[PDB]
Formats: C-alpha cells, structure tokens, sequence
C-alpha cells in the first residue's frame, strides 16, 4: 500500500515560499493518524521545511528523497529515487509538490483535505496531483476548524 496525504486549497496550492499558507490543526491530526506508525517519504524542500525540532516525525519512519549523493538528513533516510524510497506493507507519501507527481503512479490511495479558501495559484506555487479517471473518491461532510477555515476530507481509492 503506497498512499498519498495532502492538504490543498480548492485551486490545488498546497505549497508556497516553502511552507503551507494555512494552519489547520485537525488536519494536522488527521495527518498524525493517518502515518503513525508507517514508512513516510519525503522531498528535500519538504523535509528542510519541518522545523528542527519536529523531524524526524515522531514513530514514524522517515525518508527523504534527493538528488543530492551527499544529501545528509539526521533522523531520516536518504535515497535517490522515489522506487527506493518505497517499503514494508504501508508507505506515506507526505510532499511535496515534485514527490507527489512521481510517487502517483505507483499509489492505490490519496487521503485528501479541501480547505476553503479562495487562495489562487500563483507563479512557483507547489500544486497538488490531478487525479484522473482511475481514481474512485468517497467526500466527507464540509466541517468548519478550531482556526476559522471550511475543509472537507475526501478519500480516493483504485484497484
Ligand atoms: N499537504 C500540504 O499542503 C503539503 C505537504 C508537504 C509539503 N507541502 C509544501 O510543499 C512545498 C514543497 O513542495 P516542492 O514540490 O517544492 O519540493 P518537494 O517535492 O518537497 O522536494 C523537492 C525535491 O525533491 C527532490 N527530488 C525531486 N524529484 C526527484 C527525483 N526524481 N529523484 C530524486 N530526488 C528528487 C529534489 O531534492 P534535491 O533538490 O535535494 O535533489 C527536489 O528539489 C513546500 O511549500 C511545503 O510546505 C505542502
Ligand atoms: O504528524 C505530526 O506529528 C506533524 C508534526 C508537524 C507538522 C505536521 C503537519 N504536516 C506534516 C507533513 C507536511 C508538513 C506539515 C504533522
Ligand atoms: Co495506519
Ligand atoms: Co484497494
């Protein structure tokens, strides 16, 4: 099982200026649930954006994906291609914007957040996957967040 864990606004941004224009803490929630205990994989501007006291991620095996040979990640390992990166029964793919468009075709579930704001996309901005035809998807009730913001969860699924 290799999934994939994203939060977007409506318009796809999930990404911008190396961190996430939002907070939203019961997706982070949702985010811990839904990795605990699992494999999860990682691009190299996504894990330098995890501030030092956050990574690695807590139970949770951390792997960092980058061109870099030398690439050194304390807490997390290396590899150079995302088919190495790739393990054991259950895999997280948790960003960014480059890692999801390659892990996709490799995936069998998207675990989706919809947040409701109208944030447009703008030049350079980290965007979520499209998910074509293959993907079967279950939508959740839209809920409103201990922050202020509407989002809804979505689940999708291929055989
Ligand atoms: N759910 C969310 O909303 C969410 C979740 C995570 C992250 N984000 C946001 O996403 C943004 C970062 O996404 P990003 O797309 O800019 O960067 P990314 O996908 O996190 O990491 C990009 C890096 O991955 C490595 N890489 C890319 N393709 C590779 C390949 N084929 N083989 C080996 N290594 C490869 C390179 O690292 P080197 O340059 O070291 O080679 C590349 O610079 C940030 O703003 C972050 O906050 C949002
Ligand atoms: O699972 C956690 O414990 C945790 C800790 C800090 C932040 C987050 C939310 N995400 C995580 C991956 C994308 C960047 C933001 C989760
Ligand atoms: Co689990
Ligand atoms: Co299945």
């Amino acid at each position: 099982m290799v999934g994939l864990i994203w939060a977007q606004a409506t318009s796809g941004v999930i990404g911008r200026g190396g961190d996430i224009p939002w907070r939203l803490p019961e997706d982070q929630a949702h985010f811990r649930e839904i990795t605990m205990g699992h494999t999860i994989v990682m691009g190299r501007r996504t894990w330098d954006s995890l501030p030092a006291k956050v990574r690695p991620l807590p139970g949770r095996r951390n792997v960092v994906l980058s061109r870099q040979a030398d690439f050194m990640a304390s807490g997390a390992e290396v590899v150079g291609s995302l088919e190495e990166a790739l393990t054991s029964p259950e895999t997280w793919v948790i960003g960014g914007g480059q890692v999801y468009a390659l892990a996709l075709p490799y995936a069998t579930r998207c675990e989706v957040t919809e947040v409701d704001i109208g944030l447009p996309r703008e030049a350079g901005d980290a965007l979520a996957p499209v998910l074509d035809e293959t993907w079967r998807g279950e939508t959740g009730e839209w809920r409103f967040s201990r922050s202020g913001l509407r989002y809804r969860l979505y689940s999708y699924h291929r055989s």
